[PDB]
Order: C-alpha cells, then structure tokens, then sequence
C-alpha cells in the first residue's frame, strides 16, 4: 500500500488505456477472447492475454517493475503468432500494441526507473523494521 507502487501502477494502467488501447484496430485485444468467435481458442492457446486482464492485475499491483509487464504484453503478441500466424493482420496489430508499450516506457524511463528503485526501497525498509521490533 506504498505511494511508490500506486503512482507506478497509476502510470501503467495509463500507458494502457491512453497508447496501447488507441492503437487502430486493437479492440480485439482489449478484453479476453469470445469463445463464440473463436471456438478453438483455449484449445490452441494454454496462457491466455490481453489489456483487460493487465488493467486487473495492475490494480492488484502484481507489477514491482516494467519486465513482469513486459512479459504479459509479449504474451499477448506470441499468442496471436501462434493462433493466426505472422502474416495475420491481428498478428501486426499485436505487433503495434507491444511498440507503442516500449515507445512510452522508453519516454518515461527515467521517472519509472527511479519509482522501481523506490518501490525496492520500500521492500527493504520494511523488513529492516520487522527486525528491529525484537
Ligand atoms: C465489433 C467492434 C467492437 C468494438 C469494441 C468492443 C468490442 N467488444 C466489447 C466491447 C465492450 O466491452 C467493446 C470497442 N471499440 C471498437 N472500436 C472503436 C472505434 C473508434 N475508435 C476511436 C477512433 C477515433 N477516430 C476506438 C475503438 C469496436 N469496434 C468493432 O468493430
Ligand atoms: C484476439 C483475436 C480475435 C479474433 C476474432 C474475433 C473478432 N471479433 C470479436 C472476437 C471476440 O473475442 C473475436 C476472430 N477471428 C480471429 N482470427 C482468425 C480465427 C481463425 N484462425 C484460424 C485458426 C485455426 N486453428 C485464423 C485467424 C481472432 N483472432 C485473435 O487473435
């Protein structure tokens, strides 16, 4: 429940919903698959993604960095490869979502980085004050 973690937080679900949802054509990555358009989906795709789940995870602050993030972003373009393949136009939209996400952490690299080395910071003076009770 550190300020640090909230304001990281604040900025990734901002870089989501203000770059990476208005990239054109990217409405059908903004919400987990409908099973009805695509049958086969679960069956082809074990680890499924997309920027709703990220949102929800975002608010559960599972993200303390940028590279678990990064991780759930890139899923969302290896799931696309693999489900409708390189030449797909939702494979290209991908594509777009995942380097408008590394454009704007690229912008903000110096604010990020140092909120990452706050949110560290705060782990540790955590545990050194547990420590210290005796
Ligand atoms: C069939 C379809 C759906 C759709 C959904 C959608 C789909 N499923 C569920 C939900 C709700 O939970 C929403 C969401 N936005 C769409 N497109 C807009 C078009 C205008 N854009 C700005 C242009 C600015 N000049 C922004 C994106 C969609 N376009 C479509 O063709
Ligand atoms: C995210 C996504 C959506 C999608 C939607 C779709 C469109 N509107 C609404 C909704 C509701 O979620 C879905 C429709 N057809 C897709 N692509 C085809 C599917 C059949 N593939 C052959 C596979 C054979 N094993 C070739 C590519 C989709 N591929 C996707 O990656």
């Amino acid at each position: 429940m550190d300020d640090d973690q909230v304001a990281f937080s604040f900025i990734l679900d901002n870089i989501v919903t203000q770059k990476m949802m208005a990239v054109p054509d990217s409405w059908p990555f903004h919400h987990p698959v409908n099973k009805k358009f695509v049958p086969d989906y679960y069956k082809v795709i074990v680890n499924p993604m997309d920027l709703e789940t990220i949102r929800k995870n975002i608010s559960k602050h599972k993200y303390q960095s940028r590279e678990s993030f990064l991780d759930d972003v890139n899923l969302i373009l290896a799931n696309s490869v693999k489900y409708n393949g390189p030449e797909s136009q939702y494979t290209k939209t991908a594509q777009e979502i995942v380097n408008v996400c590394y454009q704007t952490l690229t912008e903000y690299d110096e604010h990020l980085t140092q909120l990452e080395k706050d949110i560290c910071t705060a782990k540790e003076a955590a545990l050194e004050e547990a420590e210290l009770e005796s």
